[PDB]
């Protein structure tokens, strides 16, 4: 009976029941994203009322709505018609990803550009990637994909491996028209293969790993209930899923003593933008917003036991909506699952003859997502001590263009003839704060250096500062590594048992942020990714960093909007984005298929508790 | 036969009876240091000549002496006698420890000042810490130790829950004398106890915790031969241990097709210091060098199985010289084994239709050491993909004071009047690199980020420049986070298949370096640890970044003076000195015990492969 319970195929149905007999899902419409929306704020309404936030497209050009619908009612609450070329255009459908490929076949630009490089138009695999906004007219309004092409040799072959460089076309997925086929010239097709399973490429495979046992005789620690409310030692949270955002963790809270207390009332990965770094014309334009563009839940994929997840695993499997409003299940998308950490604590005293040691564990909550060449890990991760972590596992075929004669500033040779231009993964960790209630606060904590003198005779010293971000127009931060730059989450109402505010301690990973050019249209559409951490005051309709309508958005949507209210966030409902990502500079062992690369961030208590809080943990 | 392997109990006995023999090892003589000598470059002798190298105390006064001998051929190759007042005193002695409480009890300074406390001299443990160099003009070419008091209530009390603040004492260790007593005034001794293992402050233990059984049915995956001779997974490697270093990683290679490729000579944690940054007189001189002052190998714990090391664990139980030659094993001080360690590579791709995904795995080689009150794990990670890493993990209970009434911007509060000064935990790993072989050198790359304008309209993008760094004096370099600066070490005289030169990029965590002001003792004492990257040309005597004598010395040697010799490093046999710490500002949560928390940093191949080096290995 929980408010947060996932969505079950039935709600899906009755969502896809309530929109037709409305009239709302004729032949020609389709759900661009359908997810349940969460318990407003206040739970004094008893029985809370099962909603659902849609976004219907229309397939004739007609104008798309946002519609939100009651499932325990059967009743449409509201359907507002969206003007896309003010707000942004829909989330790309997957079944307009084939549309771009099948246009060009028959355009006689795009068969000439083919015809030219001897190239078998049956062979020619086609990205359907994002158009973003930049100097087209003719696009405002229209729903654009770009496409770039790669050579399919045969049904099993690797394309990417065979890019077509120096042809881009960019088509119209509504009018079905291609309104224009770019050839800067032609460029070798790379040759080699990239086939990471033909034993040509991977030689003889190796004999030498002998396997490795994890299980427990016993079961998992952590408990199940509700079908997604879990319980594992002392923690407390609600896995939910949403097509757009993947696994979402909800109430995060510690049992310390005998109270339940809060940490983080929603935590997820609210975008992740891949803004590409080659100035070249056929792919300058190159930014996909996985998330808030293709919606990173919709293409999670099934988890083999023994290969996706070792252990002892216990499954969700989460049901999404289909273009049409059918449930779609994805069987065993979610992974959870506890794994020892190493050393928890470790002391042998001299003095007491005491020899003390204690191992760690976390809890794991995963998914693993594709985007076409891409595929990237979500992990999450709870420790015994209190800490909490997120890591993105980068992995999959890195995108592809020809390496130019001469070299390049912006690409890397991966094979002959074969490049890698230069590119970032960034995401937007959401964090709506609850640190023991929704009254908190953000310091910035600086380390300080202190000058040999007075009050400091052997120049040894050295201290700390913190400043409290009060409002919004003050609360956009840059990492600075160099002092140890951290950010605190406090509840100033609530204390420790030394009378000191409460906390958490987000540990950022200082990688770079957003390089673009700051006038450049991606620096505009997600400029979330120019700074490290920013704090808004919460509210219901601020969700994503980059707005909610993505796909072709002039800019300036999501956190630079929220934050020009300039609100009042000292000690108050606050949310915490916190910008992370990696900067990609491939390289020769990136290629056939990337080994997994790593980025994320973690919060630790500070003065959360009154001392250690595993001080209850067995010798075992 | 290998001249790598580790020393044996034979050896050290050996190396007594030369010493002896020639008269360099009677009754009032102490082996303050004693450890095997690398091989030299170049195959010199025929042979294998065995070297040892030993620094020789002298309990009476008389001057120490630095001597080297050899174990195959019985004889003093070198012995030299030291001028500790100039080039520093010798490592601290364990027996030389107990000397300071022992000498303070029959003190009437230091029973005034415990009387003035009501404290009962015979509950008052001190902690015998290193005096470093200060203004005290008496202390020149006098082997001193600094002792500050912790009350111990009963035999199996934590002392460091009642620190005896405004109290420290000056020690000679040899002369048996007490220098000086400095009281700047009484402080409230804190009341509450910290025994983490005293059920009224665990509570009930934990009873939620399920087993993990972490097994391999068919063993390890790795074989050890010669004693310490480890192949795994493609990489080659031996495993040494010197008292002072610790475990010392020796001719890291990789097996690339039909050729072992050397990628790391060796690799050794080469320098640790504790710097505290609370100006009290009290504790402003307190600085260890656990390394460099007190040789953490030697304080190596056995390592239980199923409780320090889980799994299926292969041991080396190093031995090393007691203060009087005699050999001493550690058993099980070093555990070696093999941990699944999640996702390799995966993609699922649509055109081809084949999903792929491999998992990863690390071998990983450690001790773990204790200090007094701090206790370390020195962690090393080899994994499938060519990946090398290094981890510190710090636990153990925070060195304690009292916290001042009116709060304190160098001291945090633990308790009701417990305090824990401000720290750093600074390590040097020293990387005598081979990457392909001896010829070498080292480029600084950092991002470049590119305006918008001709040549990229859009300004999207960006790229990296790479510095080398050719000779000594400029290649003392600092972190850059902001513009993701990494280091690469490469090989120009060997070339991939694309014909770059191979290489290997260490990628730092980029925590703030030393923080002491540039004037102060430490910060001399400390040089190497005011700067993240180090890079000189190899010598045989330049072994550690503090130089070989650290107690009680001050600037002069290490690093500094070894840059300035401005040699070439382009293209050369040559060292990179990483430095890597962590800040602490004590958490309630580090109380009565601390959790772990880590640091480090690691190499990945940079186009050292000619693609990604494990496509060879198996689904399952
Ligand atoms: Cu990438
Ligand atoms: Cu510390």
């Amino acid at each position: 009976a929980s408010p947060f319970r996932l969505a079950s195929a039935g709600e899906i149905s009755e969502v896809q029941g309530i929109l037709r007999t409305a009239g709302l899902l004729g032949p020609e419409k389709r759900i661009a994203y359908l997810g349940v929306l969460d318990p407003a704020r206040g739970a004094g309404s008893e029985a809370e009322d099962r909603r659902f936030r849609v976004f219907i497209h229309d397939v004739s050009g007609a104008r798309p709505q946002e519609v939100t619908v009651s499932v325990t009612n059967g009743t449409v609450i509201s359907a507002v018609e969206l003007d896309t070329a003010a707000t942004g255009e829909l989330p790309v459908l997957e079944e307009e990803f084939e549309v771009v490929e099948q246009l060009l076949a028959t355009d006689e630009r795009w068969l000439k550009a083919l015809a030219a490089r001897n190239l078998d138009v049956s062979k020619v695999r086609v990205a359907p990637l994002s158009a973003g906004v930049f100097e087209y007219a003719e696009e405002r309004g229209r729903r654009i994909l770009r496409g770039l092409a790669f050579v399919q040799d045969f049904p099993e072959d690797s394309a990417w491996a065979h890019p077509v460089d120096g042809l881009v076309a960019y088509v119209d997925v509504v009018s079905k028209e291609v309104t224009r086929v770019i050839d800067t010239g032609v460029f070798p097709v790379p040759a080699e293969h990239g086939n990471y399973t033909d034993p040509e490429l991977t030689g003889p495979l190796r004999t030498t790993q002998k396997p490795i046992s994890i299980t427990q005789p016993e079961g998992p620690s952590f408990t199940v209930t509700g079908g997604n409310h879990i319980e594992w030692e002392k923690w407390s949270l609600d896995v939910g899923f949403d097509v757009r955002e993947g696994v979402v963790l909800h109430n995060i809270a510690f049992r310390d003593g005998d109270r339940l207390r809060p940490i983080i009332n929603r935590a997820s990965i609210a975008e992740m933008v891949v803004p590409y770094g080659d100035p070249s014309p056929i792919r300058s334009w190159q930014n996909y917003f996985a998330t808030g563009e293709y919606l990173v839940g919709q293409y999670a994929n099934s988890l083999e036991l023994g290969c996706d997840c070792l252990g002892d695993i216990t499954y969700l499997s989460p049901v999404i909506s289909d273009a049409f409003g059918n449930p779609r299940e994805i069987r065993n998308g979610i992974c959870m699952h506890e794994e020892d950490w190493g050393i928890l604590a470790k002391h042998s005293d001299l003095w007491s003859g005491i020899n003390y040691t204690r191992r760690n564990r976390r809890m794991v909550i995963s998914f693993f997502t594709t985007i076409g060449n891409y595929d990237y890990g979500f992990y999450w991760y709870l420790y015994l001590d209190g800490t909490i972590e997120f890591e993105a596992k980068a992995t999959g075929v890195v995108f592809t263009s020809a390496f130019p004669e001469g070299g390049s500033d912006n690409i890397s040779q991966l094979a002959p003839g074969l490049g890698a231009p230069f590119h970032q993964h960034i995401f937007s960790a959401r964090l709506d704060m609850a640190i023991d209630g929704f009254t908190n606060r953000v310091e910035e904590e600086d380390v300080v250096r202190q000058t040999m003198g007075p009050g400091n005779e052997r120049g040894n010293a050295f201290s700390r500062k913190r400043t409290v971000l009060t409002r919004e127009s003050e609360a956009v931060r840059e990492a600075d590594a160099r002092t140890g730059r951290t950010w605190i989450i406090s509840n100033p109402e609530s204390k420790n048992r030394l009378n000191e505010p409460v906390g958490y301690k987000l540990h950022a990973h200082n990688q770079p942020t957003l390089l673009a050019d700051p006038g450049s249209s991606i620096a505009r559409r997600a400029a979330f990714a120019t700074k490290d951490l920013w704090v808004t005051r919460y509210a219901d309709d601020e969700r994503y960093p980059t707005g909610d309508f993505v796909n072709q958005h002039s800019g300036g949507a999501g956190l630079p909007s929220y934050i020009a209210q300039d609100r009042d966030i000292d000690g108050q409902d606050i949310v915490v984005w916190h910008t992370f990502g990696l900067t990609h500079f491939p390289r020769v062992e990136d290629w056939p298929i990337m080994p997994v690369d790593t980025v994320g961030f973690k919060l630790r208590p500070e003065g959360f508790f009154d001392r250690s809080p595993v001080l209850d943990v067995p010798a075992n």
